[PDB]
């Protein structure tokens, strides 16, 4: 319990909702994603506005509460949400402004993708983004950010040109190329440890209609399937995208009734350009085995972003375990063939992504984010319902990696699970988090946003 | 020009951005949708909260400024920018809370229903709104609002549960149906002419995947399709949406090149249920002429809301004119076909709609909107890009509505055009259009707000 003059001056000067754990609708603000993660906060502050981060930023420094901080809710390590501290919610600040003549867009700090994608879309445009529409902004683009315009236009944070920023301090700098530039390489991809991001502004792109596919293969030809993926992805085009996820067939009319429920490789691949030369590109890939359930589609940009994914059925249990790749070995397609066979929940994905294009022609100290130059993440998504169930989707997650990693480099900040704190030097390696610590002792000295993949100060 | 005293009283108490004519964002500011409008504001005041509207409207009414408000910009009319007045800028108030539990969502004026609908989605509920994502949430829920979800679950108004508005004199009020309800009664169906709604209240429902297809006929064939249509609809099921647009063949790879830029039946159906009765249900309506081009899917209701239109062009300017039927007989079937083979512009679209269902059974009295027993809409929604062009486009609806005027009645009030100010009286008709009036003469003596299809008190 709290200093009434500091909580005193804490509601004067906040315009948002305080959220207070009798009030009735505590129990729907503190859920996240993950609902594995089950946390009481102290406090639920609901920011409107730069100012009001201000104050919840300083009521929390002079309080010693345990800041979180939540942009969408979908961190897989639970970071949105904390036992006994402050919620630093900004889900209620997700206004866009859009240039159509300059090509930028201004986002704050709590926007989804698909309100942004909404926004650059009245006008043709589009900058990359992850591939669910109700992903945070926020915490998607401070870790990099990859969906199905990276490979033609880069990560999110290579099309951001600055942000606006609360540090521990209650001070609001603006980093970019011009100000503050150390600050401004570390939010590219070095997560908030840094503070809050109450702005993001971006360089948009024409995209127009883009030409999709979405088919399912028996795993009886799953090794032609990912080799024919490996081997054409090593020298595809940047407008070529092509995703493999292995999971249960979901029992859509399109899949023969005796395939629903079992074990096969979906693949989604798409053509940022001209529909026509994408539809004769597409066409070439789609028969590395027989295609079942094929969808065909000449969508917007912003269909696109929405489609993901088949099936539409949000789980409420998740555990996640990623990791890079440089190469993927025939050892390795062997292994994650065999545990894709083992596959229980309707909702659990092991994803095969092949990224490279244009991510990998930035170089790598440009940004905070690693393993620029690994082409293949592998991410075992294990999703479900029952709660009594979470030790045997958990083991297959586990297990899968185990039999991976030795394959596998580096990680993915936005992929990490809730045990895995010890993995923050590993994926960023010892250069790159020795310059982030520098950073982290010019801007949080006192470690005060430490929900996040952590970065030490010193 | 503003008397000083109580420009700065308004500038002191208005935490949002002024945009001034000489500021460098004006001339983008003041532009909407409907791109043959071109007004130059005094002052465009975007606002972030309703203490930010308030302070916009008693700025308004104390400087005699004439008020536009502005939600989406998607006026049809050019009713959301002014000559010489203030526009009330309404599109950084786009905050979404949605209720897992009890079913229920709470947005702001400024959305836009994308966002709106990717913040429902992420709990996999939705409620029904129009079929272009970009659409601003206040005009079209103020006029009725219909689209993919209506047949099924009513007008947007119908659900509807309570709105914060900001009024005339700078009041803020509640309207419910125990809490003011005769405003209540007048904001559903009633646009803008009672003042500044900053927060819609609505019931949601949960819509997972929906089987959809999307196909193009011959015009060769338009009398057997067009006949089919119309036929089978009058007995349909509630859970069909089947839609029809008559339009140049866009250029898309699905479509044989021979057909691209030539008149055909554009036709677009979704199930809102069950995807394998909507597979079997959408496969007996496909075929009442050789589909072309046919797209099927199984969607997510976002990534449904985000298709329209095949193409993703946004036009330039455009040119409306709408009426309901109450039949579609054989005659005015002919009528339609041969004004749908002199379309010369690629982004011009006659669209024939069918609405019932859940609509028609709504007492006609319960709310402001109209014509509810007409099942029949058409619209004549030429688009285009030439500014040099505009006489021939806006003369291809008129001589449509004027041959198709025989069969045409009422009007919604959402798809009016710049010159249809005199249509408000035919269609709310005389007893709705005079209790409309008691309403205004009640909340907005004055007629403050007057850029709207307007309702003149008394
Ligand atoms: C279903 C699903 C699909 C995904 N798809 C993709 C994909 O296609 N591509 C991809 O790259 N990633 C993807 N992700 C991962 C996503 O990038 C991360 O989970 C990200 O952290 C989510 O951001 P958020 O704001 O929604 O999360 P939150 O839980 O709100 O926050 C995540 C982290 O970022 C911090 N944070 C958030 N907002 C701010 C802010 N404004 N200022 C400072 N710190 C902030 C939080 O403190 C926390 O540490 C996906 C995740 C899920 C669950
Ligand atoms: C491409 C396109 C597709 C469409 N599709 C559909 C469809 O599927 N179904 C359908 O029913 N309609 C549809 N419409 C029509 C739409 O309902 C109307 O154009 C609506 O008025 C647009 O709302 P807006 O806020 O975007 O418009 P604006 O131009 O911002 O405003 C329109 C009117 O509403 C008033 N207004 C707006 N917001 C508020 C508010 N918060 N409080 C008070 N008054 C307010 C304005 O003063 C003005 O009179 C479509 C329009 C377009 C251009």
């Amino acid at each position: 319990q709290l200093d009434p003059a500091t909580l005193a001056a804490f509601s004067a000067a906040f315009r948002g909702e305080l959220i207070w754990p009798s009030d009735a609708d505590y129990d729907e603000a503190r859920r996240i994603w993950n609902g594995t993660i089950d946390r009481r906060p102290a406090l639920i502050a609901r920011c409107t506005s730069t100012p009001d981060v201000v104050a919840a930023v300083s009521f929390a420094r002079k309080s010693g509460l345990l800041v979180a901080v939540r942009g969408g809710g979908h961190s897989m390590a639970g970071h949105s949400v904390c036992d006994g501290g402050i919620v630093i919610d900004l889900s209620l600040m997700n206004s866009i402004k859009v240039s159509r003549r300059l090509r930028r867009a201004r986002a704050q700090g709590g926007c989804l993708l698909g309100a942004f994608d909404t926004a650059t879309q009245a006008h043709m445009l589009a900058t990359p983004a992850g591939v669910v529409s109700h992903t945070g902004l926020g915490g998607l683009v401070l870790g990099g950010g990859f969906g199905w315009l990276s490979r033609k236009y880069g990560l999110s944070i290579d099309n951001l040109t600055s942000v606006e920023i609360v540090t521990a301090d209650g001070g609001v700098l603006t980093a970019s190329d011009t100000e503050n530039p150390d600050l401004f390489w570390a939010v590219r991809g070095g997560g908030g440890n840094f503070g809050v991001v109450t702005a993001f502004e971006f360089d948009l792109h024409r995209v127009g209609p883009v030409r999709f596919a979405s088919t399912y293969y028996s795993l009886d030809e799953g090794p032609q399937v990912i080799r024919a993926w490996r081997d054409h992805m090593a020298t595809a085009p940047d407008e070529l995208t092509w995703a493999l996820y292995l999971r249960l067939a979901p029992p859509l009319p399109e899949l023969p009734a005796d395939m629903h429920g079992k074990p096969v490789i979906c693949a989604m691949s798409c053509w940022i350009g001209d529909p026509h030369e994408g539809e004769r590109q597409l066409e070439s890939i789609l028969h590395a085995g027989k295609p079942h359930g094929l969808t065909k589609a000449t969508l917007p940009y912003r269909a696109l972003q929405a489609y993901s994914f088949p099936g539409a059925v949000v789980p409420d249990r998740i555990y996640t375990k990623s990791g890079y790749l440089n190469e993927l070995s025939d050892e390795a397609t062997d292994t994650v063939l065999e545990h894709a066979a083992d596959i229980a929940s309707p909702f659990t994905q092991l994803e095969l992504l092949y990224l490279g294009g244009a991510v990998a022609r930035v170089p790598d100290d440009a940004t905070a984010y690693p393993n620029r130059q690994s082409p293949f993440v592998t991410n075992l998504a294990a999703a479900w319902m029952d709660p009594t169930e979470d030790a045997r989707h958990t083991a297959w997650a586990r297990e899968g990696y185990r039999a991976l990693a030795g394959h596998l480099s580096g990680g993915y900040v936005n992929f990490m699970n809730p045990g895995e704190a010890d993995r923050t030097r590993e994926a960023y390696g010892a250069a790159k988090f020795e310059r982030l610590q520098g950073v982290k002792a010019k801007y949080d000295p006192t470690n005060l946003f430490r929900l996040n993949q952590n970065i030490p100060p010193s």
